[PDB]
């Protein structure tokens, strides 16, 4: 449980300096800064509008995008899913 | 399964006042009473439109915002989910 | 399995005749008809836009609304996820 | 595991070729190709704006893409669902 939470934001510190760097200066509202990149990747996490709100605008720019959030999603909402039951297990 | 379904309905009433006094006035819609404030943070429970269509509008008044939406996520989406595996495993 | 699947069919019978008749008249794009009503329940039984795109227009009619959709979801998502953890453990 | 995963990827090819069919000419944006029909299939996998967002402009065209798009679901949100449980039961 304490080795998967943090390798939870180890993987989410990674992927959020990834966000602001690749999709910053084209999409500042939402990858704008780290903070900003971290809010909306945990969107993303939870599969909020994760899609058609911000996945699909990101690739209308850069076509390739899908290859950073589609593994992402099977990553992180995997992880927090193990997670979840290994509290309740423990 | 008692303990906790009674603890979810006491962090939803200290959410629910709170979401009324911080994004009243502001945001009248989705939080200008306890019933309009409870309604909506459930929406947000679920995880339904919560990002795109009420937090990300609330942070653009109230930036800090976040410090309330997020942990209450990580809190009645975790419960919720323990509670219901608790009424499994107390029926088999 | 078999006694909690049928049950669901029922459930989502005596739903969709009511949404039929209550919000019909008043929204006949999502409560026209007992099917058009069966498949706008499942989407709300999903989740799917739920909140935001049908239950919320729906109050601004009928303002007590949220007594149909809110109990029927915490209903049949608990169903759902009851009867798929009852069909990996028989 | 391993059986249920390789299943995963038959029905999404199985279902990418058959959007791509059915719902190309008409809706290019989200069923042009198979990539695209693959990218799209997996959102309703998900659930994300499955319905409101593409399963509904698609049946203002195809009336009867319900049969097609009510059923994946009810199959894919389970097969994940049971292939995450296999994959934690294979561990402790
Ligand atoms: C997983 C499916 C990804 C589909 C995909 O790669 N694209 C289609 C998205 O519509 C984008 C490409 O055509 C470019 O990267
Ligand atoms: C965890 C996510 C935190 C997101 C965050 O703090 N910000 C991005 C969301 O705006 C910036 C804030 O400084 C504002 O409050
Ligand atoms: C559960 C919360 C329900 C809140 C609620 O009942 N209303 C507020 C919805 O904003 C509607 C009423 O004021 C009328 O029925
Ligand atoms: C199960 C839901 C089926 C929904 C359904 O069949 N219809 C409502 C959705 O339109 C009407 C159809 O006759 C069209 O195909
Ligand atoms: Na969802
Ligand atoms: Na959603």
């Amino acid at each position: 449980v304490g080795s998967v939470a943090a390798l939870l934001t180890v993987v989410f510190y990674i992927a959020a300096v990834m966000a602001t760097n690749l999709y910053g200066a084209t999409f500042p509202e939402w990858f704008g800064d780290l903070s900003k990149s971290l809010y909306t990747l945990f969107q993303v996490m939870t599969l909020e509008s994760w899609s058609m709100g911000i996945v699909r605008p990101v690739m209308n720019v850069h076509p390739n995008a899908w290859v950073f959030f589609i593994p992402f999603i099977m990553l992180t909402t995997f992880t927090v899913l193990n997670l979840f039951i290994g509290i309740i297990v423990d």
